[PDB]
């Protein structure tokens, strides 16, 4: 775990890196004056490399205060406050997906060759599915409720959606069947999930180092 942590969270720090420069920066003498505890994302970053977070909730807890921060310093309605909400979001949306799968989240962002071809256990149920504007395209399952399902789609920018179940197909329909256009992007997809299929069955785990 305290492997995995390291790289989750620098993983999540490098992507929070970029959104954080737009610059002016909370080193106002005001900053003494009007913010408790001071934190910014060199502070973050070296914290999770030095191994200083015991938990994702105490890395979480450093992305808050420095939410909070911002919003005392600049004011809640400013567009620095306006930016730093959207930092934090996504820092957490990360959180998030960690937690969703911990297999996919690694292999989505270190991207080996056929990164989202590899099983996870458990093994993602399969699906066919259609978003508004587009007929059916193969995609993954990551989590569901009785109205929707929430998909990772196979292909181009691997998208990510949450669908209507009736909108929904099981993977073992006969693709002839339904609608969708056969263009070479929805054809590189279906090569996708072969491969990905041919992998489960396998047992073609990924393996680091
Ligand atoms: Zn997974």
């Amino acid at each position: 775990n305290k492997q995995e942590m390291g790289t989750y969270l620098r993983f999540i720090v490098s992507r929070m890196k970029e959104r954080a420069i737009d610059g002016k920066d909370s080193k106002h003498p005001m900053y003494r004056r009007l913010v408790h505890s001071a934190v910014d994302v060199p502070t973050i970053q070296e914290k999770v490399n030095e191994g200083k977070y015991r938990s994702y909730e105490e890395f979480k807890a450093d992305a808050q205060l420095l939410l909070h921060n911002t919003v005392i310093f600049y004011g809640a309605d400013s567009e620095q406050a306006d930016i730093a909400r959207m930092l934090y979001k996504d820092t957490c949306h990360e959180l998030d997906e960690l937690q969703l799968c911990k297999n996919c989240f690694y292999l989505s962002n270190a991207r080996p060759d056929n990164w989202f071809c590899y099983p996870c256990i458990p093994n993602h149920e399969l699906v066919w599915a259609k978003m508004k504007g587009f007929g059916f395209w193969p995609a993954k399952v990551m989590q569901k409720e009785d109205n929707q399902v929430d998909v990772r789609f196979f292909g181009h920018h691997h998208q990510r959606a949450w669908i209507p179940s009736e909108n929904i197909q099981d993977i073992t329909v006969n693709v002839h069947r339904l609608h969708v256009k056969r263009s070479m992007g929805w054809k590189k997809a279906c090569d996708e999930l072969e491969l990905h299929q041919r992998f489960l069955r396998e047992g073609r785990f990924w393996k680091s180092k």
